[PDB]
This record gives structure tokens, C-alpha cells and sequence, in this order.
């Protein structure tokens, strides 16, 4: 019948194009679910799927008018909508998927049944991927000098873990992390050696979201955490001097439902995914609107002492072989490691409200 | 002549195409009423029911171009409109519909003179709308639990369950309800059980419908609203405080009429039909801007009082972003419209609840 | 010469396509001339006039490339312009125009006359719009319920009369009328009974248009209110409070005038034409920005002070009651719009109004 | 050569259609210059024109397709511009341009060459226009009820005459009109004359023309008002209350150049001409947002103080009044037309003097 | 083989349509180069060409395809961009060019070359250019009166003189010049006479340049001097630097009513800051009678002062 009708159930049936709720369409080209909403990509698939069909069919779709007619006839097939991101163990690369609960790295098909949109950013190396290296062991000493392994930091250090380690499950934590410290303790190197390891999956978002009610308008810096699994707020200012706006107790328990309100600009999605591991970078201890025990339940703090407790001297080299992505694979491992060593069964992360002084009165 | 005529003359006689009031063009493709005003589905539904006609007018219809015309005769033969979402006794899924009078499922042809455009996003499997299931009694377990079956909560508890029953009739409502409570008390349990009951008639829009005016400029969070059975208010803050907006007397006022006003961006349509209840998941006492008869006749109030005490399960609300109690909850809330609302639907307002209106009582 | 262009001419000849001021083209389908800026209406009418033409030009029009070709010709023999609704007191239904004079009511060429661009909505059924029915002495009841028929409530109810019989004239009111009175009044039931009695032809607006600038940015609420024979505009809130802005003053003026101005989004037209009957349902008495004798000759008030029965609201969305209603609108406006269709103020009716006076 | 070129061709020959300074095509249908961006005007005429082509090129115009390759070939042979409404002392009609300084009234193709596209939007009837009737005694009437022939309301009443009598003038005007009095005197019937007299001439703007800087993106509120002999800004509000903009006295300068900026939605004409006599029907006295010396020569204000309106609407009272106006014009207008500021009037102007 | 491909290299070769940097088509047609953002002109060019083409070439050009074929080959062949207005010694019109230095005017081919696009807004007929005349006697009258040809203020007419002959040098200029004087002491007529003079190589502007910063918010005073020789302004030291940079060919004149003050003070712009006093009909001058006669004092005047260099002095 149709030769052109033929190659579009067969184009079909291999399940490499889907359609979103969103209204997107998904296509899976070179081991990965790219989508655009503005220019559609089916085309490209249609051509890169060539050498799969037969050799009768291969002479047939080179003419783009051809491809055009295939396409039309593809997108009047795809009924009904598919759910994507359901699986929270896993991590996306930009040539498979890493198996989280057990350290694998699948590819191609295998990959592909995990329905993923959102990317780590670049590529996976299984030969770097590796505990035997000696960026490993400069990394466990930045690491060690960061925050000591000392038995005064045995719980303070395990929560650091706990709270790192979660930055890669794929589903809605429901508590809040505060990385307090003095300036030049690691707090901010942290962030660059975190955001050197996950890629995309990471933010660096205003302060804006804590002393402001994200309901009116839009809220572009709402949208951005969509499917993101670390973002990270910094900046936190003195709350005594003119500007000294309070941290508004309702405003944290928005950010902690699997589904947040806000819209884009010009734009009506007004729901957003919440995947999100929200840090708070803060240097002074930070002063809330108002303190019920319904707060204390999504709190945690994570102190940083040393420069104090320890006096480390201050290395050069360490903001130039960050930057350029040397300890990206094995900060992952280790990443991979605590995970393993905390959250097999259920990811869950817990709050220390008996570490605040103003908590620590209601209490 | 014109085979491609004759197809959209017996395509159009099935009466699966049809025109709404708003200028959308409503398809009939897998037992569920689809439309897209971006993009017209009249050419997925012309490919679909391909398996329909005799086979000479099979193997015109696999080319695109060909069907385009036959769009386009089906478009130029729809003249008049037609009006949807008249049974407000009727719950739709995606496979068919529910009818909650005597509670009989209806697929295909049996379920298609209710024209419901919304549909709950989600199959209807029959096996697991029964009792005689484990989850059934976790349900009861976890209901009681929120809610005792005491005697001294009696009156609360049949005003819960009648204000949870009534977010399956799809009438307007002129009530409006507020969910108060301590923290830690089961209304986040309430509302994660109803969104996976009802699926996707269920929203839940910011403060600002209570607050500020509606009228200017654009207002997306009311044009949502548009045919959504339930509708969640949550998270009041603190009126007592300094610098907090009151509800806003013409805001209950408006939002208990057949049509609301209020428009999205880039689009003239101005009217929304109102079939939503409304919950306010409040924490503080709310205080209005204003105090009259109309205001205290569109209030119900219903209290949590279990924070009694029981213990904490950290497995609960994993087991229900699953779905697993969801045919469970629909099945209660079923057997409850079986009870509550048979004759007429009609939610009641309850006064002696809140503290100003105890007063002008 | 051209087929075509023959099928062209022809539908011209029965004057079935018209062509506006405002640039629009209204078709006459069903008894009814419909026009809508984005839906393809001529080639509707093309295919469904089909049946008019003899056999070898009826078998030409079922090739729709072939529609796009006569809708051409049809678009550029137009050169000038019609006018449209320039008959006041004729009411239009989904298949015929009634006239209110008389009562007659006709369909088919005979409706075609009355250009009538807007529409009730819904077909007219003669064997209901008569005197002597069961839902007519209920109705009867409800609004005698409302408005009693007593010595001291005459006037009230007269004017009352006057402004619900007002709504079918479709010609510009020079009057606002103010419906006062506490909760429970019926003021609701009326409005719900206005809209079940003339349909379509009938929108409510938020304050946005009592109190702003009417003329900055788009504003469709406005552009709805065009060739509309009732606007109503209800939740008027109390000024007594600090922080409520008050009815501007000089926006009366501009909604009693034979053309507004406003313009909807993606369009350049701006003026519409006033037909409506700004009815302002409010709950306490208003407050204005600023009083004069500029305005107490725009403004009427009716006060309601009857304060159940639960199942009224049910027969009411099921359009129960839309047939008797519109007979006793038919007979009160064949009572006190015969001669001339206009409006009187009643300033003695608003406190500061009173004061001034 | 080819037969759809000649047509073309022949088609400008009868110099029928043409190209503005501002980029429009004016095409000349039934006796009258139109322009418009979103009708096909220039196909419209080619199918119109069909009669005084040979049969040979008559039985071609018929399909679409032929009329579409036609109007793309004359749009490409329009390459000099031309210019538009030179003649200030004429005024156009549906079917034909009357002289206002003679009074003959010129129909066909002697109206063609005066370039007049604008129009009043209905045909002008001679039989009307006579000088005696029981119409013009209506209107006589209602006038001086209106505006008294007493003494003290003479200086006043000619300066009515002359603003009134200028609504026809097509040249930049250099004055504003403010109709100051008290309601219920006759401003809204004045304007309703005026527009039943003028017909399309009359279109009534916001008031965001004066209180609003009107170069922010599209503004149809200015392109309306395009080669507009009157528009009308009326319902001015009071500014002596807690919270009114002004007058924005940087504004009116803008109101007295013939290149009025502002532009309509999906289009890139941004210029516009004024020939507009702009009339502020107030209440009260306007406060501008500055006052100084360059603003006392282009000002005009109107006193009313006199304390029917159904067949107004019905454009009766039309022919009658339009002969009152120019025979009003031949009175004052006829060497020069100009008109003359009276800034004694506000109680700032007169303070400063 | 294709003939629409020669087509477009044949018009190419003539050097009619150029891609400037502004990323614009300039197209040639009736001895001026027009330019549309608009509507493109090249189909416009190409109908207009055809005569200057072989019989079989010119004989395709009547469609309204091919014409569109040959304009898509046209405007893919333009790969580099061209410098327009480099040459400022010559003096636009809306049918040739005038020549400073020599004195004569280019029409056609001869005045192609020179690729100038802003205009003045009147044509030129050169045998009212001549000094035979009486409306030149009635000029420079007017001009004497306004300005005395005498000795005490000889410094002050020279400078006059230079400065509005400056105002044809098509060029940056780096000097500011103010007119000073009293009410109704010839501002308005020389302002008068200068745009009568060029036409719409003029543009007058107002105070706001003089008092916000050039680069906020949508401002077109700055680009309404795009290529303008002239701008008067009626009605901050920074701005004051500003205006004298190249990017400009604008020579900066504002007429004043009374003694400037200055944000600062300073030898930074003392070195730019040039200044003229006035100590001393309108109906034929929208008529534009007096038009060609004053060019011709210019012209005379910048051949006696600006034919070597052009460069204004300061005058502290």
C-alpha cells in the first residue's frame, strides 16, 4: 500500500518518539530525549533511523519532502500521553543512564526505557569513573581538610554526607538544609566542586525565594527548578541593618510539596515538579518571620569551622583545577559511595532543629 | 462523486465531531471527549476511525494531503454549536463514565450522550472498586484515624465526609469551606487523597483569588478554574500579624455564582463556568474586611483535632503519590454521594464556627 | 466565462452576504445573520446554499479547493458598505425576529430586513409564548414574591416594570439604574431570570469599568459589550472603609453616549455601538467621586425589601420559566415604550443626591 | 509581450492608482479616493475596471490567480511617490468635492484631480441644500437658544462662528478649543451637529492625547486621527483634587505640528498629518503641568451659558447646518485662513499680563 | 545554463544594489539611492533595469515570479558589506550632488560614485544659482542688516561665516558654537534661513540634550542625527564631550537668551567652546524663495575659508 505510511508504524513501533502532557515531543537521537518546542526534531529522527529500515526504504527518505509526508503521518498517530522523570534512582548522562541503587552505567536501549528528559549536561567515562586514581586521593584530602573526620565531627559530618548524598535521587525531599559557616571555609568551594560533578542538574538561584510571596506575577526563578535536582541559595545578609527582611515562615513550607505555584513569563504553567535539595548558604545566624513547630520539622544546619577550628593555609591551584572539571568523576564516586552508604532503601533527610539558638528556645 | 465528500458526509454522521459554545471543535478518539485549541485533532480522529468504512475508502485516508481535505469538508459542514457539561451527576475517567446515582460504568457508545470535555487523566479498572481488598481496610484505618467515629465528633464528621462527597457532583456550588486545624494533623493526607481519587479535576491556585481583584489585566490562577470539580486554597498566613491582606467579602461573594469573570493571557474569553468546591486549608482563624448576612451564609467549617495523638508513618505518603488507595477512597467517596446527595445537591453553611460570626449571631 | 464566476454572481443575487462598516462579512445561515472574525463562514454558506443552484453548478461546490475560489470572487465584488440594527424595536431569536409593536412573529425572507447582527440564542417556540400556562401563574407568583403589588411599593414597582421592560429595545439608554436592597432580595433570582429570558443578549462585566480610565491598553471588557442589549454589573463594595476607591464620576457620563470607545486585544477597531441597559447591582448605597447637576439627570435607583424556596434555583439554569418571562417583558413594554423608548432619573432616592437637590 | 502586463499597464494609464508619501495605495472606486491596509483595494479595482478594457482582456480578469499576478505587477510600476490633500479649501463628499470658496459642486472625474482621500462618508444632495426650509429655521432656532445674539455674547458668538467655520479647513491649525460652561447648555448638541454635518471628519479621541506621552508603542488613539479636520477630547476632569494628572503643557506643542507621531498595531506608519481643529469639551478650567509665554498664542476658549436631541441622531438637521457653516466660512476664512488665541480668559493667563 | 542566474550577475555588475553595514539593501533608481527596511525595492530595480538589458534577456522580466527568482540569486550574491557617505565635500540633492571645492553639480552616472543617501528635500535647476539676480541683492541686505559688514564687528561676522559654512562639510566636527543675543535679534531668522537654505539636512532638537544622558531609554534625538549636517538646538559638560565625536556629521549650534552656566569648569572644554553675539519677509520663506541665493553665499564662503582643512577654533 502506502510505502510512506508503512515506514511511519515502523518508525513507531520501536516507541523512539513520545508525546509529553506538556505537549512536547520527545525524540531520542544519539542516546538521549531531546525535545524543542519551538522547531521539531522528528525530522532528525526520521533521517538518523534510516540504516534500522530496509534498503528499499533507505533510497526513499532522502528527499525532505518525503520526510515532511512521514512526519505529518507520525504526528497524527501519537494519541495518547506518556508520563516522563518516574524513576528517582537513576542519574542521566549525555550517553546513557547510571544505575544509582548498584553503580552501573547502561546505554542505548537499555537506557532508554528509563524515561528521563533532563541531563546531567556532558558525558560519562567508565575508565576515569575509578577509586584508583591520585585526583581521588587530592580530593579526599580537600575533603578531610574542608571538614575533618575528627570524633568532635561525627554526627556533623555524617549529616554533611547525608545532605551531599542527596543531591542525585530523582524525587521530592521534604526538609531543608542550612550550610552556616565564616567566610573562606569551604561552603563556597563545596559549591563549585558540587556543580563540577552533576552539571545541569544545578542552579545557583537569588535570594529572592524566602522573603518574597512567589504567588503574583511571574516568577522566572520559580520556573527554572523544574526537574533540577540540587539548587543552591547564597548571599545571605545581616538582619539588623536597613533592608533586614525576615525569613518568612510559609514561604519554606512551599518548598517542600512535590508540586510548586508559579508561572513563567508569558506563559500559563502555573504547576512545577519539585525535585529540588534547597541549600541555604548563610554566613550569619538567620532570623525567621515567625516560629511554629511546624518549621522545625524541615530544618537542618550543617556548621563549618576552618580556616575557627583549624588554620589551613589557603591554595591557589584549587579554583584552577576545579573550573576545568578534574574532580568531576571523582567527586561523583564518592558521591555514588555515600548514597550507597545511607539511602538504599527509602531516600528520606531528616531535620536537626536543636541546632539553632531560636529553635533551641522553643524546644 | 468527490469519494472524499461521502467520507466526511459519513464521518459527520456518526456524530463524533461536534462544535462548542467557546469555538473549539471536541473529537471522540479512545471513549474520551478531546480538544486542543492550539492544534485541531479532527485528522487524528479522521486517521482513527479509518477501521469504520468500507475498504475503498480504507486506503484514502493513509495520505496526509487526502485527509486534509476531508478535514476540511467536516469543518465546512458544522454550522451550528452545541452545549457540554449538562449532568452534573456523572464522573468521567479516561475509558468511560461513572454514574453516581446507582454507580454503573459505562464504555463506548453507552458513554457518549454525556458530552464531559474534562476527564479524571486516568483508567477506571473495575477489579479493585470493591471492599474485599487490603487496602480498603488501611483506608478505614487512616480515615478513622484523621477522623474519630466518637460520638462528641459526630456532627464534624458528617459535615467532612459531606463536603468531601460533594467534589464529584459537577453543579455550582455556593458554599465555601475551610479546613481548620493544627499542623500535623492529616489535611495534606486529606488533599493527596483526593488528588489521586479524582485525578485531574482537582487544582490548586495561590492566595491571590482571595486577596486582590480579578478584573485587572490577565489572571491565569482563575482561568484554571474553568470545569475543575475541587479547588485547594491552602496555606492561609497570620491575619493577627502586622501587614496581612484579608479576605476580601466581594471575593467569597463572586466565587459562589454559576459564571466567574476573569480571562487568561493572550485570549478574549472572559466568562468561566464555576462547578468547583472550594477548601481553604487553613492553619489561623481567618478575619474578613467585612461582616453581613451573605458572608456567613457561604461558610463551613469542619475541624482536626488528631495530631487524641497517634504515631507517624514515614511510609504513608509514599504509598499514595503510588495511587495505591486510589480506587479505595473513590469507592468511599461513592458509597457517601450514595447517602448524601441523591435527591439534590446543596451544601449548608455553619455559622457557630467562627468567632465574629458567633457574635452577629 | 467562468463557472465559477457565474455561482458567484448567483449567490449575490439573493443578498445573502453583507458587508459592515466595522469590515466584517455577515452571512445569512438558519434564519440568522451570523458573523465571527476567525471561523470560515462564507464558504459555510457557499456549501449550504448549495441547494439553491441548478445540478451542474451544485456538483462544482463539493470540492472544498473549489470554495476557496467562489469565496474570492465574492470578497472582492463587495465595494461599500451596510448598515446594520437600525430597527430598536424588533427582539432576534435563533430563527426569526419578533417584532414587539405587534407581537407577530416572523421567519424566513421576512426576517431578513431586520439586520440584526446579534442573536438571543435559542429557537422561539410559539405554542409556549402564550398567556394561559402553569409555569406562567408560577412565574406570576415568584415575581409578585419579589416585588409586591401593594399601594406603598406602586411607583417602585412601575419602575422596576420600566427598566426590566427597557432590555428589549435596542436602542442607546440614557439612564443607570441602581438595584438597592439587603441580602436576599430576589435581585439575584431577577438577574438569573433576565438572563433564562433573553439569553445571549445579556453579559456581566467586573467594576474595572465603572472605575478606571476606560481607554489605555486593550480592555475586552468593553469589546464584549458591543450591540449588547444588557450589561450587568454586580459586588459594587462598600466605600465606608478606608482603601476603596470611589465610583468615578466622569465614566457615567461616557456609558450613557451613543458610542464608547475601547478597543479588544489584536484589532484596531475602537468604537462600539451602545445599546445596553447598565443595570448596577450593588448591596449599600454608593459613593461617588464628585456630585452635580450633571449627573442626577443619569440615575435611577429601585429598591427591593422582600426577604425561601430551595428548589427555585434548579427550574431556573433548566431554562423553565424562559417563555413566560418574555411575555410579560412583551406586555409590560407594550405598555410604556410605545410612543418613545426613554428613561427618567430619580435623584430623590440617593442621600447626597437629595442633599444637593 | 504578455497579456496580464499590458493589462497592468493600461491599468496605470487611467491613473487610478496611487502611492502615498506614507507607503498607502489609494485606489479611486465610485467616484471616491480609499485607502486601506487590509482590504485588497487594488484587486477590488482591477475586477471593477474590467468594462473599460477590450474584450479580449476582459474575459482574462475574471480568475483570482490573473487579478493576484495583475495587482502584483502594478504594485511593482508604482515607483514615484505622489503628494496627498494639497487643496486645504475643499471638501469631500461620498460622490463628488465641493469648493468652499466658490460653492459649485464638483462630481465624477472633475473631483479627481483634487487628491482629497479622506471623505465625509455619505452622498451630498444639491435639492437639501437650498436656502430656505422649515429645517434651517429649526436650526436657526436652536442656535441662537444656544448662543444668544445679545450683545455681551457677540465677541464670544464670533469666535464660535470662526471655530466652527474652521472644521473644514484641510491645513495645520495653531489653536485650542476649549468648550468651557456649565452642563446642560448645548456643548453636546453642538457636537452632534458638527458630527452629522462632517460625518467620517469627526472621530472623538481619549484623553490620553493630552494627559499622556503618546510615542510608547502602537497608539491607534493617534493614527484615528489622521488627516481628521475635528476630533473631540471632551469630559475633561477636575484637577484640584487628591490625585488628577495635567494638562502635560509639553503635549500641546506636539497638537500644532503637521507630523503627529504615533502608529497602529501591525503596521509601520508612524507619521501622521494634522489638519485637526481639536475641541476640549470641559467643565472646568484646565491646569497645565507648566505655564509660560509660549503657551497664550494657542489657545481659544468658549463660553456657554444658555441652560430635540432624538432626530439629531437621525442626521436630519444635516444639509441645513452644513450650508450655515460655509456660508460661515465665506464670512471670515476666505483671503487667510488663521485663527486667534484668547488667553485673557484663564485667571493665570491674565495674572501674568 | 540558467538565464535568471545571468540576469542577476548582469544587474549585480552594474553596481546598483549594495549591502551596507547596517545590514540594508540600497537600491538606485531615478538618479538616487533609495532605501526601504520596509518594503525591498529590488524588484522595483530590476523592472526599472530591464530597458538596459538584451532583447531576449529583457523579455522574462514582465513576470511576477522570475522577478522574484532573480532577486533571491541577488540578495544571496551579496556576501560583503559597503562604506556609504565617506565623502564630505560634496552636498546632496534630490537629482545630483554639488562639489564644494570646484563649485559644480553631478547628475546621473556622473554623481553615482558617490554614494550619499540623506538628502536635502528639493531638487536643483542651476540657472538661479548665479549671482545675477535681485533676490540676491534682497540677501544679503538682510544679511548685513542682521549683521553688520563693518570693522567693529568684523571678528564676529567672520566667525559667522565660517560656522554656517561649516554646516555643509559632510563630516565630524569638534567645535560647539552658541548664538547669543537679545529677544527678536535674528536667532529666528538665520534658523529660518538655514532650513530653507538645506532643508532636510536639518533638524531642530531642544534642551533635553543638553541635560540627560544620551544612552537611556528609547531616545531617537540621538538618532535623529544620524547623518543630519545640521542641527540647531533652542529652547552637562559631559555632553558637551560627547557631541563633538565621531559617531556625526551634525555641526552643534545652540542659540541662547542669556550667559551660560556650565556643570564645570575646566581648560577640557574651553578648547571646544566657540561663541557669536547679536546686536541688531517671513511669508517668502515657507515659499522658499530665498533658497538657492543663500547656498550660493555658503558656497562662496566655504570656498573662501574651509577649502584646504576644515577645523574650528575656539574662541575663550
Amino acid at each position: 500500500g502506502n510505502k510512506l505510511f508503512n515506514i511511519a508504524q515502523r518508525i513507531l513501533d520501536t516507541n523512539s518518539v513520545l508525546l509529553t502532557e506538556r505537549g512536547d515531543h520527545i525524540v531520542w537521537i544519539n542516546n538521549s530525549w531531546k525535545f524543542n518546542s519551538e522547531e521539531p526534531l522528528i525530522t532528525k529522527l526520521i533521517l538518523s533511523i534510516r540504516h534500522q529500515l530496509p534498503k528499499e526504504y533507505s533510497s526513499e527518505l532522502l528527499c525532505p519532502r518525503k520526510r515532511k509526508t512521514v512526519e505529518a503521518n507520525i504526528r497524527d498517530m501519537l494519541v495518547d500521553s506518556v508520563e516522563t522523570d518516574t524513576y528517582p534512582d537513576k542519574l542521566p548522562f549525555k550517553n546513557g543512564v547510571l544505575d544509582l541503587v548498584d553503580g552501573m552505567f547502561y546505554s542505548g536501549d537499555d537506557a532508554k526505557k528509563y524515561t528521563c528528559t533532563v541531563s546531567t549536561g556532558f558525558k560519562f567515562d567508565d575508565t576515569k569513573f575509578v577509586e584508583d586514581s591520585p585526583e581521588m586521593e587530592e580530593l579526599m584530602n580537600i575533603i578531610n581538610d574542608i571538614q575533618p573526620l575528627t570524633d568532635e565531627n561525627k554526627k556533623n559530618r555524617e549529616l554533611y554526607e547525608k545532605t551531599l548524598s542527596s543531591c542525585l535521587c530523582g524525587a521530592t525531599k521534604g526538609c531543608l538544609t542550612f550550610f552556616f559557616g565564616e567566610t573562606a571555609t569551604g561552603k563556597s568551594t563545596t559549591k563549585r566542586l558540587l556543580k563540577s560533578a552533576i552539571g545541569d542538574l544545578f542552579v545557583e538561584t537569588g535570594q529572592t525565594i524566602l522573603t518574597d510571596v512567589l504567588d503574583k506575577g511571574p516568577n522566572p526563578f520559580i520556573a527554572n527548578m523544574h526537574l533540577k535536582r540540587s539548587v543552591f541559595c547564597s548571599e545571605l545578609p545581616d538582619f539588623a541593618c536597613s533592608g533586614s527582611k525576615k525569613i518568612r515562615s510559609d514561604n519554606i513550607k512551599k518548598l517542600t510539596e512535590p508540586c510548586v505555584i508559579g508561572r513563567p513569563c508569558f506563559s500559563n504553567k502555573i504547576n512545577n515538579r519539585n525535585h529540588a535539595t534547597i541549600i541555604i548558604d548563610t554566613n550569619y545566624k538567620p532570623v525567621f518571620d515567625r516560629i511554629d513547630n511546624a518549621l522545625m520539622r524541615r530544618i537542618a544546619v550543617v556548621r563549618f569551622r576552618t580556616h575557627y577550628d583549624k588554620v589551613k593555609l589557603l591554595d591557589e591551584g584549587l579554583d584552577g583545577k576545579i573550573q576545568n572539571n578534574r574532580y568531576r568523576f571523582a567527586f561523583l564516586y564518592l558521591l555514588v559511595k555515600w548514597y550507597k552508604k545511607y539511602h538504599i532503601p527509602i531516600m528520606k533527610l531528616y531535620p536537626t532543629p536543636e541546632e539553632i539558638p531560636d529553635f533551641a528556645f522553643y524546644l
